[PDB]
C-alpha cells in the first residue's frame, strides 16, 4: 500500500455508513500535485481496539495487492496520522443492491448480464490470486457512474458473522470456504441481480433457507430471466462443490451468451405465484 500525507486528502460530503463509521467521498492530490481524483474514504475512529485495527488495516492489504478492472482500487492509506482512513475509487453509483432497488426495471436483460460478466471476471481474478472473499454479495459489489461493477469489501476475505442465505451449505456447517462457496454465493449474486435486489428467499429465517436448501429446494427464477442464466446460477448451487462451475467457467459462459445475444432471448418459465384469472 501507498500512504497518503493528510494535506493530500479532502473530505467532502458522506455518502454512507459501515463497520468503521464512517465513509466520505472525497478529492485525493496525486503525482505531487498535477493530478486529483474522487475517492471514497473509511476511517477508523479514535480507541478501535488492536484487533480493529489489524482487520481494518488488513483489508487494505489485501485490496492494494490487486490490480483488476473488476475489483476496488486503493489509492493508499493513512495510518501515520490519525484517524487512519483507507482511500479508494470513487464508485458513484454506491451498492449494487441498493443502485438496483431504486432502479427497478430500468435495464435490459443484456445489461444485467454484462454486470454479472464484470463480478464474475473480478472473482475469477480473486480466486486465482488465492483469495477467498467470504462475504460475496450484491451490497458488496460497488457500481460506478459508467455502470461497471466492482467487488469491494475485503473485510472477512482471507487468503487460503457471514449471513448465512448467501452462504454455501459446506461453509454454513463446517466452515470450510473455498473459490468453490464463492461460487455459491455468486449464483445468489446472479438472482439478485436479476430480481433487482429482491431479499434470497424472501421472508424466510435462516433456519427455514436452511432447512429448504439441505432439501434440495432453491430460489425460483425471476422474472424475465434467460433460461441460460437461471441454468448458471442452478449450477453455481450445487450441494456436491466439485460439481459447480469455475469462476473461469463462469466468465466464458456470461461472455459467449453475451457475443450472441439472441441466445438470451429464451427465457426460463416465470412461475405463476399468483393466479389472477381475466377473459
Ligand atoms: N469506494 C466507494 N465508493 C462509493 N461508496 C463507497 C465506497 N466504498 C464504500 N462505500 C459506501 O460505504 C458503504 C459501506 O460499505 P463498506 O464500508 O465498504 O463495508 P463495511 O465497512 O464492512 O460496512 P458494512 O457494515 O459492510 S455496510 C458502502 O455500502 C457504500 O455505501
Amino acid at each position: 500500500t501507498t500512504e497518503i500525507h493528510p494535506s493530500c486528502v479532502t473530505r467532502q460530503k458522506v455518502i454512507g455508513a459501515g463497520e468503521f463509521g464512517e465513509v466520505y467521498k472525497g478529492m485525493l492530490k496525486t503525482s505531487s500535485g498535477k493530478k486529483e481524483v474522487p475517492v471514497a474514504i473509511k476511517t477508523l475512529k479514535a480507541g478501535y481496539t488492536e484487533k480493529q485495527r489489524v482487520d481494518f488495516l488488513g483489508e487494505a492489504g489485501i485490496m492494494g495487492q490487486f490490480s483488476h478492472h473488476n475489483i476496488i482500487r486503493l489509492e493508499g492509506v493513512i495510518s501515520k496520522y490519525k484517524p487512519m482512513m483507507i482511500i479508494t475509487e470513487y464508485m458513484e453509483n454506491g451498492a449494487l443492491d441498493k443502485f438496483l432497488r431504486e432502479k427497478d426495471g430500468e435495464f435490459s436483460v443484456l445489461q444485467l448480464v454484462g454486470m454479472l460478466r464484470g463480478i464474475a471476471a473480478g472473482m475469477k481474478y480473486l480466486a486465482n490470486m488465492n483469495y477467498v472473499h467470504r462475504d460475496l454479495a450484491a451490497r458488496n459489489i460497488l457500481v460506478n457512474s459508467n455502470l461497471v461493477c466492482k467487488v469491494s469489501d475485503f473485510g472477512l476475505s482471507r487468503v487460503l458473522k457471514i449471513p448465512i442465505r448467501w452462504t454455501a451449505p459446506e461453509a454454513i456447517s463446517y466452515r470450510k470456504f473455498t473459490s468453490a462457496s464463492d461460487v455459491w454465493s455468486f449464483g445468489i449474486v446472479m438472482w439478485e441481480v436479476m430480481t433487482y435486489g429482491e431479499r434470497p428467499y424472501w421472508e424466510l429465517s435462516n433456519h427455514e433457507v436452511m432447512k429448504a436448501i439441505n432439501d434440495g429446494f432453491r430460489l425460483p427464477t425471476p422474472m424475465d430471466c434467460p433460461s441460460a442464466i437461471y441454468q448458471l446460477m442452478m449450477q453455481c448451487w450445487q450441494q456436491e462443490r466439485a460439481r459447480r462451475p469455475k469462476f473461469a467457467d463462469i466468465v466464458s459462459i456470461l461472455d459467449k451468451l453475451i457475443r450472441a445475444p439472441d441466445s438470451l432471448k429464451t427465457l426460463a418459465d416465470f412461475d405463476p405465484r399468483v393466479s389472477i384469472r381475466l377473459p
